[PDB]
């Protein structure tokens, strides 16, 4: 591909992750009260490189849609999976998110690009995958989302 053309689609995906914070900030705010996880959401108005940010109410997975200003339609999605340890003392893995279990402390948060097909926080081990898979080219993506 061409590395200016490269540089202005990974210049703008800092947008897509600012508005996915906020995003993120909700599923924290509903997983504690053991609500639905976009509860309160009001997803953001596309934009010139932000088609859209989702959040599954079910599992708090964020997934962030950018415009052709980054990639092609098909291949334009970066996702958000929030996770929380097992046990509040010495855990041993880390648990998805579920509407209606109550998650009290830190959520866990792991970026999705393209050909991420694992899992790599830290111990106690790994999270959640992408319910469907991020299509965003890890080419475009911060270091944390290509593996």
């Amino acid at each position: 591909g061409s590395a200016y053309q490269d540089y202005l689609a990974r210049s703008r995906v800092g947008e897509g992750l600012a508005l996915a914070s906020s995003a993120r900030l909700a599923v924290a705010d509903n997983a504690a009260s053991g609500t639905s996880l976009d509860g309160g959401y009001s997803p953001p108005a596309a934009t010139r490189n932000v088609e859209s940010v989702a959040i599954d109410g079910v599992t708090g997975q964020i997934t962030v849609a950018f415009t052709t200003r980054v990639a092609a339609a098909g291949t334009n999605t970066l996702v958000l999976v929030p996770s929380a340890p097992d046990k509040a003392d010495t855990p041993t893995a880390r648990v998805p998110l579920k509407k209606g279990t109550i998650q009290a402390g830190t959520i866990a948060w792991e970026c999705f690009a393209a050909g991420k097909d694992a899992s790599s926080l830290p111990a106690p081990g790994a999270g959640p995958l992408p319910s469907n898979a991020a299509t965003l080219p890890a080419k475009y993506a911060p270091a944390e989302c290509r593996a």
